[PDB]
């Protein structure tokens, strides 16, 4: 049995999570961004890190972008997707809601989602929720249409991480 903290030790020693350079708060109450989901997505389901490649027309994002072979990965597996695909933007400090993230880790994992879930999720994500919820990737209680935090998505993950080994 362990906290959210030691959780997030666990999957450092794993490679799972880092932290951020120059300090070792983990954040774990803050929006998790699109790119951080990215990282974990790769470490988790082990996809190949695609470097020298841009797929999206974002400002900054280029060489110089930290997450740009994680988010390349996660577009060529299709664990994630473009914001615009017209356009090739994919927001990389945009946020994550629980149940965008209960989809993504419920397919990930192949589990089914629920018919007819009675739950607070938006139509679309109604059985990811619930399936995710029931696997214990999430809480009953969390707003699935809140924005996930790093707390939420360490516990996701050390559930996918244990379920996955
Ligand atoms: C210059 O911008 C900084 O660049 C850093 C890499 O050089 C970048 O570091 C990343 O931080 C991410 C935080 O979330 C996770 C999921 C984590 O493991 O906790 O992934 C981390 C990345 O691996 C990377 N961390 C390191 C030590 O290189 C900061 O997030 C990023 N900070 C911000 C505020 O965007």
């Amino acid at each position: 049995a362990k906290t959210t903290q030691e959780k997030f030790d666990a999957l450092k020693e794993a490679g799972v999570f880092s932290g951020y350079p120059g300090t070792t708060d983990a954040k774990l109450g803050q929006d998790m961004t699109r790119a951080e989901f990215a990282k974990v997505l790769v470490k988790l389901f082990g996809l190949k890190e695609i470097h020298g490649q841009y797929s999206y027309k974002d400002k900054n994002y280029d060489a110089k972008n930290w997450a740009a072979p994680f988010i390349e990965a996660v577009t060529a597996e299709g664990l994630m997707q473009a914001k615009d695909l017209t356009k090739k933007i994919f927001d990389f400090n945009g946020k994550i809601t629980v149940e965008e993230a209960s989809k993504t880790l419920v397919t990930a994992l192949k589990l089914e989602p629920v018919k007819d879930a009675q739950n607070k999720a938006t139509d679309w994500a109604k059985g990811y929720f619930e399936a995710a919820v029931n696997a214990g990737l999430f809480s009953k209680d969390a707003n699935p249409k809140a924005n996930a935090t790093r707390a939420q998505l360490v516990e996701a993950a050390f559930a996918a991480d244990e379920m996955s080994k």
